[PDB]
């Protein structure tokens, strides 16, 4: 169930890609497979991605609905079908404003417990009264519906299968909800707009996060409001539902208004009655899919470098949820940010792919351990150098 917003804000900077390329399962010459080029921590939303084989663009490439992480940065999955071979070149080509010109990145083939969010999103357009709005809800981290004032008929969309259970009067009902977001989010862009001094020849960004978490008891532990301009903390709710915290100056001026009218009731109310209530429909309704865990499966790689050193790579693939630890320790001894992490990464499949690694001594290598920490886990794997 949607949050309403009540009172406005009041009234009177990019981040570059990270770009990831690398196939669904391990690559074998003349096997089909899936190339994947995940594009995370960018902002603003607006991006180009172009998978390319052999310099010439990709005819047929998937490409994931707009969607950001908790630190309010936009990521994206583009994937197409293809088959490796020996003298085939893939590449995912990225174009986007922190950039002063498009990225080409090549496929190197050789390498509590429960919660509610709805993440929304609106965009200013440079010569159109109306930003495009869009909104997607999670059910424990999985997006359950979805909506964006793009489409040609805009309303939430089920984006999960088990929500063909709610009937007729719940879609009109959010999408009606959706429709107070937008005018929300309009009025708010351009509040925003003279407090911070600036024109509206530029596109602008305002995103907010809201829910709720439980436990496994299913009771509330803690819900949330947040909002970002410009990709930037802007004002939150506090842990306690009653106080602000603001980030800046304009969000001061803002929190000061919304103690005035008390708006911190109004959420606190949604959080801690509709939230928890429509979430424990969901888990219920969604329970069948809601439970699943896919275990990673882990093993470790060796890679001469120069010198008398080797880098260990620890890999783990075919997991999910995406949530996963992997540490490199020396005798036990855990090491301090030694390590070469990669962000963990959709395999596309509905599991994630990760890996971690550390720099060693060649001849060393068997004091080295990868551990590897999972849900899905009978308990935490140890796992060291194999060779034959
Ligand atoms: C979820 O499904 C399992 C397996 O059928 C069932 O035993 C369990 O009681 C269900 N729980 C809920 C909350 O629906
Ligand atoms: C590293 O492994 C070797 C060979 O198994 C072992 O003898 C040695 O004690 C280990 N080094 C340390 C510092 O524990």
């Amino acid at each position: 169930t949607a949050p309403d917003n009540l009172g406005y804000m009041g009234g009177g900077i990019q981040k570059t890609p990270q770009i990831q390329v690398y196939s669904r399962h391990p690559p074998e010459n003349g096997k089909p497979n899936i190339l994947n080029c995940y594009v995370t921590q960018f902002h603003p939303p607006h991006i180009e991605i172009q998978m390319l084989k052999n310099g010439k663009k990709i005819p047929k490439v998937e490409m994931s609905d707009m969607s950001f992480s908790k630190d309010w940065s936009f990521y994206i999955l583009a994937h197409t079908e293809f088959t490796p071979t020996e003298t085939d070149t893939y590449a995912c080509r990225v174009k986007h404003a922190s950039m002063a010109e498009p990225k080409t990145v090549y496929w190197d083939r050789d390498m509590g417990p429960h919660s509610m969010r709805y993440f929304e999103t609106a965009v200013s357009r440079p010569g159109l009264e109306e930003p495009r709005y869009i909104s997607v809800g999670y059910v424990d981290n999985k997006e359950f519906v979805r909506f964006d004032s793009d489409a040609e008929n805009p309303r939430y969309e089920p984006r999960a299968p088990w929500m063909e259970q709610e009937g007729p009067e719940y879609w009109e009902r959010e999408t009606q909800k959706a429709k107070g977001q937008e005018q929300w989010f309009r009025v708010s862009l351009r509040n925003l707009l003279g407090a911070y001094n600036q024109s509206a020849g530029g596109s602008h960004t305002l995103q907010q996060m809201s829910g709720c978490d439980l436990g496994s008891d299913w009771r509330l532990l803690r819900g949330y409001l947040q909002f970002a301009y410009e990709g930037r903390d802007y004002i939150a709710l506090n842990e306690d539902l009653k106080t602000w915290t603001a980030a800046d100056m304009a969000a001061q001026i803002t929190r000061r208004k919304w103690e005035q009218s008390g708006a911190a009731e109004h959420y606190k109310a949604y959080l801690e009655g509709e939230c928890v209530e429509w979430l424990h429909r969901y888990l219920k309704n969604g329970n069948a899919t809601l439970l699943r865990t896919d275990s990673p499966k882990a093993h470790v790689t060796h890679h001469p470098r120069s010198k008398g050193e080797v880098t260990l790579r620890c890999w783990a693939l075919g997991f999910y949820p995406a949530d996963i630890t992997l540490t490199w320790q020396l005798n036990g001894e855990e090491l301090t940010q030694d390590m070469e992490l990669v962000e963990t990464r959709p395999a596309g499949d509905g599991t994630f792919q990760k890996w971690a690694s550390v720099v060693v001594p060649l001849g060393k290598e068997q004091n080295y351990t990868c551990r590897v920490y999972h849900e899905g886990l009978p308990e935490p794997l140890t796992l060291r150098w194999e060779p034959a």
